[PDB]
């Protein structure tokens, strides 16, 4: 007859199960906001954005547009280079005697 193996990949150009059938959740290393470069390119978590829009725009001075989502929570500086100990044992009201 005639056994040999055959071959058959499915090209998937246009599935019609899984909604997000894409699985990329960072983005491509090109700025397509303001225009293709990669001179001072900044990969946002789940958006590209460069350096020279990125400032025209503040990276989120009240919230990122492309990431579409809002971000009222602040991330804290992690510095601290004043930490004196404290306590104040010692009683104070009462004026010194001051001989
Ligand atoms: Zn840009
Ligand atoms: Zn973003």
């Amino acid at each position: 007859m005639g056994n040999k193996q055959a071959k058959a990949p499915e090209s998937k150009d246009s599935p019609r199960a899984s909604l997000i059938p894409d699985a990329t959740h960072l983005g491509p290393q090109f700025c397509k906001s303001c225009w293709f470069e990669n001179k001072g390119l900044v990969e946002c978590n789940n958006h590209y954005l460069c350096l020279n829009c990125l400032t025209l725009l503040l990276s989120v001075s009240n919230r990122c547009p492309i990431c579409k989502m809002p971000l009222p929570t602040k991330l804290r500086p992690s510095a601290a280079p004043t930490a004196p100990p404290t306590g104040a044992a010692d009683s104070i009201r009462p004026p010194p005697y001051s001989p």
